[PDB]
């Protein structure tokens, strides 16, 4: 990163003022033609003058235009923080998303870093997962955002791997079924089955139902720390073990040896070291987990009783396929 | 502009990846011959683990080195993290200095830009200045900090404005008087006080008393927000104004203006608008104050009976005379 001065390199006005700005939705703002600090503030309940010194700063960090009347507009670079943009970043800095206000555990990080204990509960008095499963709002934005991972990181992951081979695929810890849903519409002979906790799973059943998939794709609330619907061909985990600590994630792993059997594939697919060190804090900061390199699954598998026996990169991400020992 | 993507333009990770490394002294403790992660950790009291991954975040942003053995080691960037580094920014950032932890409350930014209101009391359940006035500790870091930016953007504020003339005056809100000191070693027939709150206001006797300056310079503990010695010639407000709201800075400057009558000189001291956002923010959200521009400031003076007569600028901050009406 250059050589700013330690201080511009520890700044947090900046980052904090553009996840503000996300959260207020001030670019969107601009473009339904709101343009004075006045107005933007009116529109999005802020104090005006607080609200035009947020964006003055902006301005500066180069978001945001601004005339001598005080009409503000968007640069190149502000058009991304529209929540009709594109690359929908957006809704990953909002406050209120899963992952706007996990985030602002890092706040904390001294407390992981001193203890190797998640600093979410830290800051918000509970976990991760116990936080959105009691705020169905919460959870929902999770599994959006999860969702958006999904067309981000695994673009094509159908044709990259033989799903259809599997026969029936169980996706443990599947979220809102985005990538179950993905492999069964690429491979019509293929069925599988969405394991998570109530609200993942709720919202898979209602992606399936309004998708003409619940023929193949059917759902079951449970956790993964206790048995699996055994038998399938196929166990994947998507991003799903690096938001554990070792000691969970092969107790995970475990229950997919179990469920998988000697004829059953267990699929890893997450983003591998080699996914930067920014998520790997992230990872730490949230759940105490992280992001391994596939010598350090291949423990984890050993414990568990399984072997890595591929590794196909996808973009992103990369599928690492462990089968019994 | 200083452009890399919307999430990583909102990055807390890094920033705060820095504050730790800066709070844990990992730059002092690599140069003290502890190079693995686990010599470091165990020196600085964090856990391994996670002290590593802190690391390698760092070496990716450029702090730090590692070789293949695991021994890290500093870059011509992260030597800046030094305690007994030159420029001394390691301090500012030290979660337990005072402007470290003030920093953090930028987590709540929103609330700031919401109503206006300091973010700091969100974080913290009190204002800075309560907080400083309960822990002596605390407050002395904070004194140390403003001493620091004295040196940094005051150098030779002595010869840039013609002092001497003045005959006594009196620093409001000095602090531990590194001002003041600096005034008087320049002028020999000069004499002044400096009046700040109890923590303060101790360090800068304490300073005169050894320095040998007891006999120029008198301290006197006291609000500003009260009558102030009067009679001085001039009237110091260095790094006050900008600290407080429209209606508080007018007060202060009613005081002054009073105590100084029609034969003396307010003199406002800072870095005027026109130091940047990232400085305004943080007077926001720590005691919703507010950088102020040259006509903004003149607009106080007026509601105080005072006038902006001269604005000399020395370095980052200006001096900005003011008098009678
Ligand atoms: C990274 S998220 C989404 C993973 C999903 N495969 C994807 O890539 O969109 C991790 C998933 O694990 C689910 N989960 C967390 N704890 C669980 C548990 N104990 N049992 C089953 N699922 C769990 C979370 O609800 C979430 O859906
Ligand atoms: C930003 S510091 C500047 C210190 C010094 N003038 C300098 O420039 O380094 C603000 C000063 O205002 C002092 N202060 C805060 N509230 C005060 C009050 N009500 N009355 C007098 N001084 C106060 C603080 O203790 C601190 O010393
Ligand atoms: C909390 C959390 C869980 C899983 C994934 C992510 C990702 C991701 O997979 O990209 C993020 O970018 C941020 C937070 C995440
Ligand atoms: C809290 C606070 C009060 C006064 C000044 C500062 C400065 C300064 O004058 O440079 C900072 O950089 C950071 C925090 C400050």
């Amino acid at each position: 990163a250059a050589h700013i001065g330690l201080r511009a390199l520890a700044d947090l006005a900046t980052p904090m003022a553009v996840r503000v700005a996300a959260t207020l939705r001030v670019a969107d703002h601009i473009a339904a033609g709101h343009r004075t600090a006045a107005e933007i503030a009116s529109a999005a309940g802020a104090h005006a003058d607080s609200l035009d010194r947020l964006l003055r700063h902006l301005v500066a960090v180069g978001l945001f235009t601004r005339d001598g009347q005080g009409v503000y507009g968007l640069t190149e670079f502000g058009e991304q923080l529209r929540d009709d943009h594109a690359a929908g970043k957006r809704k990953w800095l909002d406050m209120n998303s899963a992952v706007g206000r996990g985030d602002l555990g890092f706040v904390e990080l001294a407390h992981s870093i001193r203890t190797g204990q998640p600093a979410y509960p830290v800051r918000y008095g509970t976990s991760f997962w116990e936080d959105l499963g009691s705020d169905p709002v919460l959870s929902a934005s999770f599994d959006t955002l999860m969702s958006h991972h999904l067309e981000l990181d695994y673009t094509g992951i159908a044709a990259k791997y033989d799903w259809a081979a599997l026969g029936h695929v169980v996706d443990v810890g599947g979220g809102s079924g985005g990538l179950l849903s993905a492999l069964l519409t690429a491979h019509e002979d293929l069925s599988g089955t969405v394991l998570d906790l109530q609200g993942p799973a709720s919202a898979a059943h209602r992606r399936f139902l309004d998708t003409g998939l619940s023929g193949r794709a059917q759902v079951v609330v449970g956790s993964f720390f206790d048995p699996l619907p055994a038998g399938a061909g196929g166990y994947v985990l998507s991003a799903v073990l690096h938001d554990w600590d070792d000691l969970s994630a092969v107790a995970i792993l475990r229950r997919c040896a179990e469920a998988a059997g000697s004829g059953g594939v267990v699929l890893v697919i997450e983003a591998v070291a080699g996914a930067g060190t920014g998520m790997d804090l992230r990872m730490l900061t949230y759940f105490g987990g992280k992001e391994r390199s596939l010598a350090e699954l291949g423990e984890l598998a050993a414990q568990a009783g399984l072997a890595v026996r591929a590794a196909h990169p996808i973009s992103y991400v990369s599928i690492v396929e462990m089968t019994a020992l």
